[PDB]
């Protein structure tokens, strides 16, 4: 019958491994080129007559 | 006597004007490529025996 096939594999190349850099919540923040702060916001106002 | 000399001047070239971009406290923050946050800090600990 149909069984799960698994192809033979060569050792892992270090260049394929990106995972060490984003496996934790903090790391996902370390990963942003820039973090969002309150002073970056500009709120629009529609002033009336 | 010695009086303050002032050389004749040509109109201002727009390319010389950088001042419009950092004349206010907020602008000096807008000017940073990256702002400092608490999550960017890593504190070293010397653990004893």
């Amino acid at each position: 019958m149909h069984t799960a096939e698994f192809l033979e594999t060569e050792p892992t190349e270090i260049s394929s491994v990106l995972a060490g850099g984003y496996n934790h919540p903090l790391l996902r923040q370390w990963q942003s080129e820039r973090q969002l702060t309150k002073n970056m916001l500009i709120f629009p106002l529609f002033i009336s007559d």
